[PDB]
DNA sequence: TCCAGATACACAAAAAAAAAAA
């Protein structure tokens, strides 16, 4: 059988070395003298490496002269073969890939050789017992695997990591940026715990029906759009853009939502609406997608298109993740939810922007004495919680207990945070404006 | 009869990608792997997609070594075909102009394949009737259309949404309608707290057996048909049309239902019935369907036919949504109910008409000291409570406590309203006339 | 693999009773 090898890869490596000299540093750290297969190729590579290490400039003429000095010019095919190799070079940009291919082929060939060597033993014990045969397998495989080393995926001593951490904390002494390092939510208490909405993270807001989930997410997105510079993308798979716009106008302009919807407004309400209209038309930092049944690929494509068009994004909202469709798994729901969650996390990591994805809760919450949500109430949510960087629930006590002393107030439960504290935050809820607010009072 | 294809477009796309890899972002959004016709081109495009999706450089050597690793370089024609493909492409100036050609050719080929398949199925009925063949053809054509119905959809900015919202608000403001902008329900407090039954919404009425769901729904439908000009469509999956007609006659004529059903009637009752018949024949805005076991597609088709024949509809009634069935999801009841609710919501959104979906309640209510229904008591109802826009419960206290001070009275609880307040409304219930009415006392 | 409906045993226990404390 033909051993695995790529002569074209070796020719490309030689051509790239001849044509380009500034990239020798990267090539020198990936290939050796014994990695090449063809003997004339080995001689040519040895000569080129010797010339390059000698410090002399590399060119076809000097390479031919050096080969003639050792009388190996005719052995490697002559000057014509070298000229053909130089002419057949595709480009010098991808010499690293060629070197990696050559190294991989050498590794697999040596592994096959070691396998044949161990296989030969056993057909001729030569006095060795089973224990000796077992022992002289691990040593050979470890020898053939030790040549490759992870870079830099290796254990590190405390000195380097401690020095890097000291450097990090020394530069962070200046410019505190008032605590928040990501996207300002607008609520001081939640800013203290979450330290803003960090990028490359997945944030999940979940609650029972009619709790204030879409309102909370829209408030966060509106504050981000008002403060930040890059646009904020919203995927409204539940409601049309008209209703979201009416809610935003009611929230910003301090105008009753019902009067806006029914068209019963006085002069002051119109003045407030005109002011917020002027502000919104001056900003131009909001995008709404009202399409239904979007697949993860479509969401990714549209997000990438917007990001490339405007150079970046600030925040992405999905409402909600259970309404997305994966046609390849229409016969299974749990796997579909897992794929949706993994795709959302991958998109968040790729675009380096936070993604606020909403979710629903199971009906087991209301069949218990205590109605406070937990992490198990999310529907089909092994993956929903496994790959979530922050889970925030919404709980209003006045819904279940009409006589509760916490009327006109809501609690945000941080059920999970990888690098932050957890707890509860109390916020004032004003439904007629579709707005949350800081708790000025007790 | 050669199926449509264009090898030149595929070769141009592959050559443009090989020459410059920086335009893969635009190309990946237009042409996929399966759009190609020739199998070697499909394999080479799979290899190109695999190489470029990870960001690694793509060239002749990389693609050739990737194809050779899986014994697939012989099928595509070897390195010679790849070299010819790379050489034959002058430049990638209009690379985006060939992906559309490939996509449209693939779409035409799929359409003609489906057209041949339907004819072949028609030539071999295999025991299927013509109705089944027509249904299959319609389903396949709809599935084809849904994939590429339009391309103008996408993330829109805030300017167009603001302009449309301002136009709608001004239109509503300039035409006062006594505070109700939707279909009047006939009850003053309910209209005040609901502003009518707004269009493009899903409304659910739920109560325990023998509480008044059908009576309340029929009262709403009668009032809507009496005031509106467009007709009202009623789906009666439970009771025959004769019983509903008798109940409606009793409600409108103010005549005992038992006397009408049995036949012992006086002269004043006959006079009132004659007046009601005259009014009904004068208006004639009612359509009653009494078929059982209807799939969502059948009700959608009937509603479309009625709306097309009469140029619009004002109200659609389903009683009740647990009687509808999807034959493809018989093995799971929860998914079937979710599909029914989703289909009802989609129909309401499409036709721009309020839809009343009567629902039952679970038996977990009877185990509580408080018999007032909650949103979680609906049967098999994740989507029922997560998709509705207005939930109205019916609760009569005299059924549980015979000597209540609220005898001859009923309470309606608005358990959920996405864009409105929640509360309760007290109404007078007259069983012998099978109708609700306004309440004047405290 | 989750969601939803329903019969039955067991945990006390929960309050209420209530005895009785006052
Ligand atoms: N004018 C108003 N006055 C008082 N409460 C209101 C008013 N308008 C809306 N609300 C309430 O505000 C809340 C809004 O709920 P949302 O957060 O928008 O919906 P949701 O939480 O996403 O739940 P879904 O999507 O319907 S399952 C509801 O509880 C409404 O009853
Ligand atoms: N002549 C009458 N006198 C007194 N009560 C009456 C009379 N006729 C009807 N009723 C009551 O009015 C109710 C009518 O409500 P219905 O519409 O039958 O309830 P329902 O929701 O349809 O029950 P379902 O369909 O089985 S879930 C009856 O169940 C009786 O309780
Ligand atoms: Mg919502
Ligand atoms: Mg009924």
């Amino acid at each position: 059988k033909v051993p695995p090898h790529s002569l074209e890869a070796e020719q490309s490596v030689i051509g790239g070395l001849l044509l380009d000299n500034e990239r020798w540093d990267t090539v020198s750290e990936h290939v050796m003298t014994q990695d090449f297969y063809s003997r004339p190729h080995r001689l040519i590579f040895d000569g080129v490496k010797s010339i390059l290490e000698a410090g002399k400039p590399l060119d076809l003429i000097t390479l031919s002269e050096y080969l003639e000095q050792r009388e190996q010019l005719e052995d490697v095919g002559g000057f014509a073969y070298l000229a053909d190799l130089a002419k057949n070079t595709p480009s010098a940009a991808n010499i690293n890939a060629y070197a990696e291919i050559v190294a991989e082929r050498a590794l697999v060939r040596n592994l096959i050789g070691v396998a044949n060597e161990i296989a030969d033993a056993g057909y001729d014990p030569q006095g060795r017992n089973a224990e000796d045969l077992l022992d002289l397998a691990e040593s050979k495989v470890f020898a053939i695997a030790e040549a490759r080393t992870s870079e830099n995926e290796g254990p590190k001593n405390v000195d380097s990591i401690l020095e890097r951490t000291l450097e990090r904390i020394e530069l962070l002494y200046k410019t505190p940026q008032d605590g928040v390092t990501g996207v300002n939510t607008g609520f001081t208490d939640l800013n203290k715990k979450t330290a803003g909405l960090q990028g490359s993270d997945l944030i999940i807001v979940a609650a029972r029906p009619s709790m204030g989930k879409t309102t909370f997410a829209m408030n966060l997105c509106e504050n981000a759009a008002m403060e930040q510079d890059k646009p904020v993308l919203i995927f409204s798979l539940e409601m049309p853009a008209e209703q979201i716009m009416m809610r935003m106008l009611a929230s910003l302009s301090r105008v009753d939502q019902t009067k806006i919807r029914t068209g019963q407004l006085d002069d002051e309400d119109w003045a407030r609406i005109s002011s917020t209209m002027g502000i919104l038309m001056e900003k131009k930092n909001m995008y709404i997608d009202d399409s239904s049944g979007l697949t993860p690929t479509e969401v990714r494509s549209r997000a990438r298109r917007i990001a490339r068009e405007h150079g970046g994004l600030s925040l992405i909202m999905v409402d909600y993740l259970q309404l997305m469709r994966v046609p390849a798994l229409t016969d299974n729901r749990t796997l579909e939810i897992a794929e949706i969650s993994r795709s959302l996390k991958a998109l968040a990591k790729e675009l380096n922007v936070p993604v606020v994805a909403l979710s629903q809760l199971n009906r087991s919450l209301e069949q218990r004495a205590d109605k406070r949500p937990v992490n198990s109430d999310l529907r089909e949510s092994g993956s929903i919680e496994q790959d979530a960087d922050l889970i925030m629930f919404i709980y209003r006590d006045e819904v279940y207990h009409p006589d509760s002393p916490l009327k006109g107030t809501a609690e945000i439960i941080i059920g999970k945070q990888r690098n932050g504290p957890i707890g509860s935050v109390r916020l004032t809820f004003q439904g007629h404006y579709s707005r949350f607010d800081n708790y000025a009072g007790p």
